[PDB]
């Protein structure tokens, strides 16, 4: 049921004093205390480490629902469509999106990124740490971000 999703995002925005869309250490601990859970800085942190998939440092609604109900955060597209888009991005078609390909693509997209913005897009979407982005990390990234724009 998506009404469950709705109530969860409402609780989120309530405990998100900053309304930036991401929960911090203090807000996560305060929510968990609101539900009557004594969180140790250790628990609070292990939790953050279990959810922060983009390594941002803050827990976003997608990460929250991913720690809680893994398959509730569901992809809005299909693997064939996302494969077409990943082909659009990986121009050399080697199966990996380099920072060069990502920058050239975002340039075609009129998004004049900076070295720091591209580093963040890689540091956020790259999981296996090779510096590029394969199709699995690509789908992870777009599904985590699409789910955020749907419920934020
Ligand atoms: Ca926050
Ligand atoms: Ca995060
Ligand atoms: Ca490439
Ligand atoms: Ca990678």
């Amino acid at each position: 049921g998506d009404e469950q999703l709705a109530e969860l995002r409402e609780i989120f925005r309530s405990f998100d004093q900053n309304k930036d869309g991401s929960l911090t250490e203090l807000e996560l601990g305060s929510l968990l205390r609101s539900l009557g859970l004594k969180p140790s800085q250790d628990q609070l942190d292990t939790l953050i480490q279990k959810a922060d998939r983009n390594n941002n440092g803050l827990v976003e609604f997608s990460e929250f629902v991913a720690l809680v109900e893994p398959d509730l955060v569901k992809c809005p597209y299909t693997d064939d469509q996302l494969k077409a888009i990943f082909r659009m991005f990986d121009r050399d078609g080697n199966g990996y999106i380099t920072a060069a390909e990502l920058a050239h693509s975002m340039a075609k997209l009129g998004h004049a990124l900076t070295a720091e913005e591209l580093t963040g897009m890689i540091k956020e979407a790259d999981r296996d740490g090779d510096g590029c982005i394969d199709f699995q990390e690509f789908v992870q990234a777009i599904t985590s971000a699409a789910f955020d724009n749907a419920w934020g």
